[PDB]
């Protein structure tokens, strides 16, 4: 459902700030910015892993369907 991606990220990574946009408005492919203190000192690969974990396999094709930008809070 709409908002479900954002909900799962925030449930799985407590304290995360999430910005989700629906690429092409197609209800299929998305881009997400996730900012979380738990990401500080982790590599981008490590941060993305935490986001994939948060989605708990609910999003088919997530490797290509959820384009990620992650960072520690500024
Ligand atoms: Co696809």
């Amino acid at each position: 459902a709409p908002g479900d991606i954002e909900d799962m990220i925030k449930a799985g990574i407590p304290g995360a700030r999430v910005t989700i946009r629906d690429l092409a408005g197609d209800g299929d492919h998305y881009a997400a910015e996730v900012v979380a203190e738990a990401f500080r000192g982790k590599t981008r690969v490590q941060q993305h892993q935490m986001v994939y974990n948060a989605l708990k396999g609910n999003m088919g094709g997530i490797l290509h369907a959820l384009a990620l930008q992650t960072s520690a809070p500024e």
